[PDB]
């Protein structure tokens, strides 16, 4: 009844909206489950949740589940390119604060993350933080502190976000307790692995609709992100390459069956165009960057690579790409949104008909969310029932209302329990129909566990 | 003139010796510590009891440690693992080792004796290595003045180091311990990728069975369980996994199989009527990886279909109730470490009957009882791991320290992560693989330093 | 000003040129073919009608023959295949092209006849390109005297195929054809390869749903259920296949696939009775590949998994029975070519039911349907072969022919073995391959030319 | 006891032998269908078959299968290296002749296949002929063409087999008809390609126990052995490339997933060092003939193989590589049998350490077969079903009693009918538990089959 608090691209596509939300509550057993069990309870009553993650299908269960439990939230997307419009445009038919669409600019990106945090032109009186990348962590700190000063925990998502996080808490300028939930490993080896595996290939697909099979891929990285996305590449037929500079990550890439390259001579990056291996990189058809790193596909590698090769980075931040150099040298031509050939010809226009060209997806940008809509419901039922467990924790802590001394013992960036961990799992187990079996008590003592679990050492790697 | 050695046949020194100087070339990160420390010789001094499989690979194993100036007297871990050749090769060279494939029981703890006793007293042993925890469990419980004189252990593999933290836990352990287990260029390598390799050897060695377009069911999604259903799905194996684990189980259905369990509802009551009879008369296949006892039990053995397979890949045989089989069921030998367990009776048996099972290696390991187990180049990072791990509690001297820092040091350890990154990049050289340099704008971006360690301790991998 | 054609939006044409110059660099076969004979004009003279899905890679197709020196009149061969931005461009071009995604049925049939007529009266057609048969079948039932004038048809598919042996078994064809769809770089490229690329396409775009740990059914195990056998089953689907064909089911077996029926000992008796409730019980996921009719019946649909997804990636539609499904369920439009069916009732449904399916494309082709088909660099094996049969056939001008000669001529034949291999040798060329020539001594030893053909007719690959 | 008619290495393996038979008999139902079904009324009844075919234990079941249908035969193995020597043992101890040893020399190996020839001296009254790869069919047309006025029928098992009856036919040498059974589908794309898959990592694991994942193979062919071959190899995670002369096979490995590559520079073979991709070749750890060709791993591919290559050969003859080149100038080092270190630093002698060595796997000979087993039973099962109807269709015949006239229409190289093609298919298919549908009469008369079948026109490719 004349609601107005959000700024989506199409409210009219509401209904389509919820017509996939109710679709994806069916691929979400954990999350439905949370709902389920704690909707009674209503342990958010009294959160006041600032959200800063893609506003997709996904993140609209996301947002419902803690809306269900009792919080208030307002929320935005951590990337330019990841909303769906639909679920936007779902959230806001709810009458739930979101400012987000697809195809934002820079400027847009960082309004929407304001309106999440200004209220009717003030700070609004927010108590939680959940993040996807630390954007909204770093505008908190660095712009609005005292803001901080009444938000009991910030609940991050993503590798990345956890980086930052643990560098502000070495630093000391960390200002509230954050829970990592990428490192469950009901996320890390299901969403940042499996999805990926999922949405890789997705997304090259409907970008390009490039055959994939017999064809070269290069991989940069071989973490969890880099496993699930060879893995996405060699599934299609795909003769895929690794680069890695973890010789461990690189031993299992061989033994998973590939051939671990680098794009420089002897992996010695020197700056120079000359330790570019230009016979490898001539034969690449498709680079892939996974490393949440810096310039790991850098300005050389990008004059080297065979024409009419694809480009795109499934990392976090597009800066694993030199796509400034590629600006500032050569002219964009864009086949359709999300879709841009750079002519390596030079910068002032282009021939239509040019052959030297490459295909860039995304601008630089996380491709599977770009250009398509990232991993699916019931991968990311795990990483969001993490992240619903991690509010309610951290809400019920209360770090804002310690003491000076009481928080200062108590500031820390801590992982989900296992026994929670493995709670999630049974969930999302028995949404595929699987069955787990059930240790008897002798077993139970052979080995040194509960019947109910933990069923692990929490050194165990899985 | 030496004697003090007992293997099957010593004329087979020569063909192991040939396959020795092969493995080398297979085993860079080995052989790299080989070249690295033997100037140094940083076990002399050492005298090193050893019980692992005396396969073609310890042997390259051994030749290290005694390169680096170690003494040692070695035996097998299991009955059926022993290579000849390799056990022939090391008794030629003049190392004491008391191996055979194909012991019994009674020989199996006669060869651990050989190893401690020396002339009829205890040898003046100051180190440990160890797979499974048997020879770290005779010390403790006939010989445990030994104990006094030992530095510490470094055992192999997940039932050893479970064994050791239930022994810390209790009390009950007397020297420390290094984990080897847990480098991940051991467990996420030796765990999963060979038993990738050598499960389905073994099976094609014992029966050669075709294994595409038929069911198996892995008892297990640990390391070893990865690994194994790996071997069967890659050959086309349409394979089901049983798990207690629910983390490890959601592995399993994202890896692409489905997840079952032998009993209805995942409830063992004991009875026959909690079996799945409609599953288990399905499965061709039944591999048992859990490190658990009694994971296939008897109610399930005689349920399976008809001519189904039946071997365990986890370290101890009462995974499979054999003794049950043993006691009711009557076993023709096709060949060595190869069973038809007749289900038609206890006495006697029909050339011709259909209804038995197949039993692989009575149980026991099956990769290493009916092939060769894991290949060379996989031990490689194993078997650096342990050099590594004895190097390092030999130097420690924990024998030798007193009351106070005794308590300080005892405890089971796992190798830093730098040392294992560098195992690893050996390895990495082994294939030809290049590994990228970070710059130093990228080191200071993740925050490593360029040489490494790349990844937090708490990175699963 | 140019104004014979029909499409969705003109002004998506530039649209589709950047995807037409794009997809030329990935059609090295079908370039090629331009380069070789545009000097020659072989089509010169050429009035061609031809329908089939007008997609980028048809738009190649048609710009193709066009340099060659053809007129066409082009509609598409199925109401959901186009993809309108291509559409748009052949339209732009000055080609008469009536075609969009989503036509009815009434729309498609128009659209067929603005084809034949022009200005309202039979165009002066000289050739037929076809897919799946419907020109043909217009052709000879509405206007057999245009057929005097026309030299031969060139049919893409299998079930096109199988209706042209259908006519010359009966007598009733009137004029020769080439079997397209049985070149090796059609059939074991196309068929195969092609639904592998698409299908799981298909299903993420329309769903969005974890493919990894679910439970398919594939209906049909020829080129079409192989390809899509794979689609799902390297996504990490459980994927079981049913088969009326005893060979190609030992190929499933041998694949690693379990092979299943929907029937109880696989007969289909047509009552409930007969279904296997527990295994379509358990499917998430059901794709029918079969060019048959009603593989997917009214039973099955009554049994399967609620929020099954259910897709049919051959020619036609009534591989499942959607009609059934049109008199007894609502329908719920998630999207375009996305619909929930109700299975409480025909009156209505609650938004929040969880007993329904989910079908795609109104059980048309899905690759086509719900993503854009075949990728470039597939259809240029299918579409090479298609412009060398226009060649074959129209140089042949069997129009022209005496009724005596025309009987002798009057046939269904595939193109031969060496223009398969010139197209796959340009095929291998695009992927960079290197293919090694003959030593004149090998050539003599195995029987061949240095130049092949290198397999007899009778070889299957 | 007093049966003496044979020659084998170790009679007293027979038991061993017939306890793997009983075996072999539970996986190769197709196999023992026939038996059951055609037992009584005893179709080979009269039948003298000259057999020579790799005496395994699955040779053992067929042997058996024809026994028991009525026939008496004599029986050598087509390979120095493929007997088991308990599947000789197990049929001698039946009483049949049979004259068969793992590591036969060629002197040894056409005097075993002179003894199923010969009975007391004077040549056997045979009238029927099994053979594979059409040595026996070789000795007979040559040097025993009066036998020949006898026999009915030669069923020929393999590709080379069949080629060089082609050959003959097409000059009129070939003097009694054959069937083709390489060319059923339950042989050719069942033994061939999925047999290889089965059996040649078994054979080279056997040989070297070397880890194949993360190593790079370079299979030569991709016909039906080379298909199963590249498969076999990959799936085991090696990094594989193929090469091919026929661009339609390439096309297929490209679809694949496979790089295609010659070991010639432009795939052009001018017989010069200069010729070679000396880069490529020395990456490659393992080299897998596959062609029935000659030469195709030559001398001087052999002397630019990376150190330590694995090489190997599963055609039926040895001549794929220049093996006779490596005897003439390398020296070889016996691991174990049929493993043999090949020094390439000479041929006097060699330095026990030398690093600059090849192995070469059963000297070259068909290496699923020489070191390891061949294919499995219950692939066999559909080979020998094809073989069994195969020889009671020509016996049936009675080529050699008919007319002259009657003769010259005769005289042909004939496949199986799709029918029985199909009902082979059939037990196969039943022995794994699957369960075929039956069609409808409306779905038969909708693609124009009977329900019976055949189910597809004698063009169809699978
Ligand atoms: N798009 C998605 O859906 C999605 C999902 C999860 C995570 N991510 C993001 O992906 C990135 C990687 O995440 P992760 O979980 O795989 O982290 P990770 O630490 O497990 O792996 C990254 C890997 O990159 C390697 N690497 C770093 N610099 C390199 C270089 N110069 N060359 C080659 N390899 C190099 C590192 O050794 C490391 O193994 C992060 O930005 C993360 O937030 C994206
Ligand atoms: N054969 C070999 O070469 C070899 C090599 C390494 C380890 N091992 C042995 O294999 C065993 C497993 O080793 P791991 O490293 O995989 O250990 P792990 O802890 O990683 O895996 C064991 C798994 O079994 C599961 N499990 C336990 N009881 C079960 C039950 N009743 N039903 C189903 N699943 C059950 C556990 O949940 C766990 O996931 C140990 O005995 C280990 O020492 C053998
Ligand atoms: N969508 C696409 O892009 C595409 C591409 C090529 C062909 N097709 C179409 O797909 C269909 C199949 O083509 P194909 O080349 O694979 O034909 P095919 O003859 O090779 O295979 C069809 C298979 O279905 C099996 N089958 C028939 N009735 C069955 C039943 N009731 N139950 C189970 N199995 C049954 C047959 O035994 C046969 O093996 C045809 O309509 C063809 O025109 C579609
Ligand atoms: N070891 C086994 O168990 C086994 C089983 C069946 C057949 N075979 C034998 O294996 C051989 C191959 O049989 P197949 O059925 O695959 O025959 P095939 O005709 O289908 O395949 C052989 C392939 O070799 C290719 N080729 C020829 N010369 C080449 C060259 N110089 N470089 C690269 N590729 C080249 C051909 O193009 C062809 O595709 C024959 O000798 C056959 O009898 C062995
Ligand atoms: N679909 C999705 N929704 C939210 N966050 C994501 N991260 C990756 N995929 C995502
Ligand atoms: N096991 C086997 N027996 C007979 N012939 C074969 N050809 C290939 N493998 C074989
Ligand atoms: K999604
Ligand atoms: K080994
Ligand atoms: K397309
Ligand atoms: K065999």
């Amino acid at each position: 009844a004349g609601f107005t608090d959000y700024k989506v691209a199409d409210i009219t596509l509401a209904a389509w909206g919820r017509r996939e939300l109710i679709i994806a509550e069916s691929e979400m057993p954990a999350l439905m489950g949370l709902r389920r069990k704690y909707a009674g309870q209503q342990p958010l009553k009294g959160a006041k949740i600032l959200g800063c993650i893609h506003m997709t299908i996904q993140t609209g269960v996301l947002i419902e589940t803690l809306v269900a439990l009792g919080a208030e939230v307002r929320w935005s997307s951590c990337n330019i390119f990841s909303t769906q419009d639909q679920a936007a445009a779902a959230i806001a038919a709810a009458g739930i604060p979101v400012f987000a669409w697809k195809g934002e600019t820079e400027e847009e990106y960082e309004w929407c993350i304001e309106q999440t945090i200004l209220k009717d032109g003030q700070p609004w009186d927010a108590n939680m933080v959940l993040d996807d990348g630390g954007d909204l962590t770093e505008i908190l700190h660095k712009k609005y502190p005292q803001m901080l000063e009444r938000i009991h925990g910030i609940t991050e998502e993503t590798t990345t976000g956890v980086h930052r996080l643990l560098d502000m808490l070495k630093n000391g300028t960390l200002k509230v307790p954050a829970i990592n939930v990428n490192d469950s490993v009901t996320k890390s080896k299901n969403d940042n692995k499996y999805g990926c595996r999922h949405s890789l290939n997705d997304a090259i697909k409907r970008g390009t609709d490039h055959l994939l099979s017999g064809k070269q891929a290069l991989v940069i990285g071989y973490g969890d992100v880099g496993k699930g996305s060879s893995q996405s590449l060699r599934q299609e037929g795909m003769i895929v390459k690794v680069a890695e500079v973890d010789p461990i990550c690189a031993m299992q890439a061989c033994m998973d069956g590939f051939e671990v390259v680098s794009p420089y001579k002897n992996g010695i990056n020197d700056g120079t165009e000359a330790s570019i291996d230009a016979a490898l990189l001539g034969k690449i058809d498709l680079i892939v960057t996974t490393t949440g790193n810096v310039n790991v596909c850098d300005a050389n590698m990008l004059k080297a690579l065979k024409k009419r090769a694809v480009v795109c980075n499934i990392g976090h931040f597009d800066n694993e790409i030199d796509t400034a150099f590629m600006r500032k040298n050569w002219a964009w031509e864009e086949v359709k949104p999300q879709v841009h050939k750079i002519h390596r010809t030079g910068k002032d226009g282009f021939d239509a008909h040019n052959d030297d060209y490459l295909i860039l997806l995304a601008e630089g940008r996380l491709v599977n969310l770009g250009n398509a809509t990232g991993h699916p419901s019931r991968i990311m039922d795990g990483s969001f029932a993490n992240q619903v467990l991690a509010q309610i924790h951290l809400f019920e802590q209360k770090y804002a209302d310690l003491p000076a001394a009481e928080k200062a013992k108590r500031l820390s960036v801590e992982v989900l329990p296992k026994k929670l961990d493995e709670e999630v799992a049974l969930e999302m187990v028995k949404g595929f129909g699987g069955v787990v079996t059930q240790l008897t008590p002798k077993q139970a003592e052979y080995i040194g566990v509960s019947v109910e679990g933990p069923f692990k050492p929490d050194t165990y790697r899985y």
